[PDB]
């Protein structure tokens, strides 16, 4: 589950049945170094 | 209106009816920080 596979819209307070997990950002390891 | 929503092809000298605006790049605030 990455940012190029999913898209952001709204918040977790609207979707019925949303699970809490993590989404990997490919920009973070490139910018940390 | 961002780069992840629009694609670049040609320039503003060809397409009729193009207007000037600013496009927000999400990479820039992350790179500056
Ligand atoms: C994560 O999702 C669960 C699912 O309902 C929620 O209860 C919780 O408040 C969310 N946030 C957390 C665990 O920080």
């Amino acid at each position: 589950i990455t940012t190029d596979n999913t898209f952001v819209s709204g918040n977790c307070d609207v979707v019925i049945g949303i699970v809490n997990n993590t989404v990997y950002d490919p920009l973070q390891p490139e910018l940390d170094s």
